[PDB]
RNA sequence: GGGGCAAGAAGACCCUUUUGAGCUUGACUCCAGCCCGGGCCUGUGGGGCGGGGCGGCCGGCGCAGCGCACAGGGGAGGCCGC
């Protein structure tokens, strides 16, 4: 437990500062749990749920998504679809989060379903009477074939107490998915790229 | 000495009994013996080797792009000059 200690650590993250902070404080810190009992021949790979936003869609919901500073794509990528894939991976890398629209639900369901599946890029389509702005700017365990799991939780410019909470959410989620809960985590450390590790 | 199916003897053969006994073996279940391990008996000193835990450190070769991309990172600044 000992958040303040735990969070004294956020603190010093936020104290040395300097870094290349992009729409976060002071960038994100990310967890890095080890895992003393998971071997890939057990088999318990469930994967369940600002950085970059992003949303393409039509009337009321483009209002809220364009205003927002995202920025929004006319399906004129469609048009692109067609000719090149190239550019497919890298489209769905730059955003982490994509948004859609409930008017549009089934345009690209027949033809643009496509490499935006394998990137993993499925948009939330949104009434346009739903705000959608909240949702998208909003914002990850899967066990993988991997032991070591770092899930961003600085990404919130919140307080610490909010990116406790979001370890919180974290380390409850430890307790959740795990068979011996925070005692199955061998260890977990706090980093960022100029942020240097702290063990829980 | 032909016969009294003459006299000996609750057929020994054969079969039956939920009647035995001796013997056998990879029958069922076991037991002494013996081998082996650990503990106690059981004092007083050394020396090495592992494990566990920390904990640095050195590595990682199917090729376009930058060379063997171990992996999950993070990111327009750390300190590269990149």
């Amino acid at each position: 437990i000992n958040p303040e200690a735990l969070n004294k650590h956020i603190a010093e993250i936020i104290e040395r500062a300097t870094n290349e902070k992009p729409r976060k404080f002071l960038e994100t810190v990310e967890l890095q749990v080890g895992l003393k009992g998971y071997d890939p021949k057990k088999d318990p790979r469930f994967n369940l749920p600002n950085l970059k936003l992003c949303v393409i869609a039509d009337a009321r919901d483009a209002d809220r998504a364009k205003k927002l500073g995202l920025n929004y794509v006319e399906i004129e990528h469609l048009q692109q679809f067609n000719k090149d894939a190239k550019q497919i991976k890298k489209f769905a890398k730059s955003y982490d989060v994509f948004l859609a629209s409930k008017s549009l639900i089934r345009q690209i369901t027949v033809y643009a379903g496509p490499g935006f599946t394998k990137a993993g890029r499925t948009p939330l389509p949104l009434a346009p009477d739903e705000d959608l702005e909240l949702k998208v700017l909003e914002c990850k365990v899967q066990f993988k074939k991997a032991v070591g799991l770092n899930w961003p939780i600085g990404n919130v410019k919140m307080p610490a107490s909010e990116i406790a909470q979001n370890i919180m959410t974290t380390l409850n989620f430890l307790a959740t998915q795990l068979k011996k809960g925070w005692q199955n985590i061998k260890t977990v450390y706090i980093k960022s790229t100029m942020g240097p590790s702290h063990r829980i």
